[PDB]
Order: structure tokens, then C-alpha cells, then sequence
């Protein structure tokens, strides 16, 4: 249970935007927001064309996401805090994807940019650049990630935990985020990925967050993937998971619905 080390307010964040050796990263969908303003210092990532392939269907790899921070400026010894709108959905895929490359040092700032805005804290629309560094990944901790042949495999044998809406996950409705058919995987629990964020954006206690699981139907004596429709609320619900509430088996299922509600001859289960 790693809330102290993964995890920090917008208090202490506000006190340390130049200090020695942190980096304050924004991740969204584009950089919009970031361009209209950010925290001060802080550079951006585009979730969309800096952190996908832009032509198979797979986030950067190794070298590539070694390039890109190389370029943008951070480095292996950096503190990198994280954060975004879109509900820190996209920060914490990139918290993810950080994890994925052995970064050791990296936090998500608790409640993003609507906690923030909500404190009426400093915004800057100042440009940003940063000396570009040597940044040098470890190759992907696959302990982290899941793919559709073992999510096929894990049916009754791992928790699966599916954060979509109430009405995509009974199948009531399909969903860019599409698949071919309506559904989820059999024997998934819904928890709607929201239900473990305050209004102010903050994760919920830890008190809070085990009951929510465990009302759902966590089971303790099974390991765990987590999904979406593509692997983005599931990022957050994984961060939840396994750095929050000390779960050391939880797997991201970047495929998700619009993988495995395509693919032919799945089992798929309706309603709830």
C-alpha cells in the first residue's frame, strides 16, 4: 500500500515547482489545455501523438519513449509528477507507461487539474523548454500489462475488472472507441472507474477505495487485470489498485472492449 510514495497534494506541489531534480509533466488527450496554460515549469505530453504508435496499434516502445523524454527534457533521476484534466485519466496511463519503462521516481499529483483549478492555484501560459537529457527506458515489466491471450485465459481465474459505464458493461449499449459486438467479459465485475474519485478529482481513502472492491467482488486469493474500452480509465483504476491499495498482481488491459469486443469467437457475457 504505496499511497505515500506514489501520490502528492497540490500543496506540496505548489512549494516545489523549481525544486532540484522534479519535473511537473502534463498528459492529456491534446495539448490544448496545456497551450491556453499550466503549472508553472511544467511540460507537456500529447497522449495521442508523442505516446502512441502512430502506426500499429500500440503505445511507443522502448527507444522511442527514450527518445521523446530525452527530448522533452527529462531524465532517468528526474521526480516526474504527473498530472492532467479529462479526470487525470490520461496522467495516470502515462503513470503507467512510466512504470512499464522502470521509472522509479514518478507520482501522480492527487486530483489533477481539476483540484488545481478548483484551488484557484497559479496557472501560467508562458512557454516551456528544457534541456534535452539522456533519458534511457528498461525494456517493458510486462507484470504490469496485459494481452488478449491471457485475458482469454484468466476468464474464471483472475479478478477482471471492468470500469466502463453500467450500460456498456450489461451490454445494453455498444460504446472511435467500438467493437463489434455488446457485452463484457464473463465473470468481470463493473466498477465504474469514477467511483474511486471525489468530486475535486482526489482518489478516494483508502478506507473508501477497499470497500468499494471489496463490496464489488474483489477477490483477495486471485490476482487481477483491469479494463476499459481502450486502456484509459483502466490506467486509473490499475494506479488504484496496485499503488494505492498494495495489490502486487494487477495488470493493465490496454486492448480492452474495442480489442476484445472484436475479436472473433470471444466468450462474452450480457446484463447485470
Amino acid at each position: 500500500m504505496a499511497r505515500c510514495d506514489v501520490l502528492v497534494s497540490a500543496d506540496w506541489a505548489e512549494s516545489n515547482l523549481h525544486a532540484p531534480k522534479v519535473v511537473f509533466v502534463e498528459v492529456d488527450e491534446d495539448t490544448s489545455a496545456y497551450d491556453r496554460d499550466h503549472i508553472a515549469g511544467a511540460i507537456k505530453l500529447d497522449w495521442r501523438t508523442d505516446l502512441q504508435d502512430p502506426v500499429k496499434r500500440d503505445f511507443v516502445d522502448a527507444q522511442q519513449f527514450s527518445k521523446l523524454l530525452s527530448e522533452r527534457g527529462i531524465a532517468n533521476e528526474d521526480t516526474v509528477i504527473l498530472y492532467g484534466g479529462n479526470n487525470n485519466w490520461f496522467a495516470a496511463y502515462a503513470y503507467w507507461y512510466f512504470k512499464l519503462y522502470g521509472h522509479e521516481k514518478v507520482k501522480l499529483l492527487d486530483g489533477g487539474r481539476k483540484k488545481w483549478e478548483l484551488d484557484g492555484r497559479p496557472l501560467s501560459s508562458d512557454p516551456v523548454s528544457r534541456p534535452v537529457t539522456s533519458y534511457t527506458a528498461s525494456p517493458p515489466d510486462n507484470t504490469i500489462r496485459a494481452f488478449r491471450d491471457e485475458v482469454l485465459a484468466a476468464i474464471n481465474v483472475k479478478n477482471l475488472i471492468d470500469v466502463r459505464s453500467p450500460d456498456e458493461f450489461s451490454g445494453k449499449i455498444l460504446a472511435q472507441e467500438q467493437s463489434q459486438r455488446p457485452g463484457h467479459i464473463p465473470g468481470a465485475i463493473n466498477v465504474p472507474w469514477s467511483r474511486a474519485a471525489n468530486e475535486d478529482g482526489t482518489f478516494k481513502s483508502d478506507e473508501e477505495l477497499a470497500k468499494l472492491y471489496a463490496d464489488a467482488g474483489l477477490d483477495n486469493s486471485k490476482e487481477t487485470i483491469a479494463y476499459c474500452r481502450i486502456g484509459e480509465r483502466s490506467s486509473h483504476t490499475w494506479f488504484v489498485l496496485r499503488e494505492l491499495l498494495g495489490h502486487q498482481n494487477v495488470k493493465n488491459y490496454d486492448g480492452s472492449w474495442t480489442e476484445y469486443g472484436s475479436l472473433v469467437g470471444a466468450p462474452i457475457e450480457l446484463g447485470s
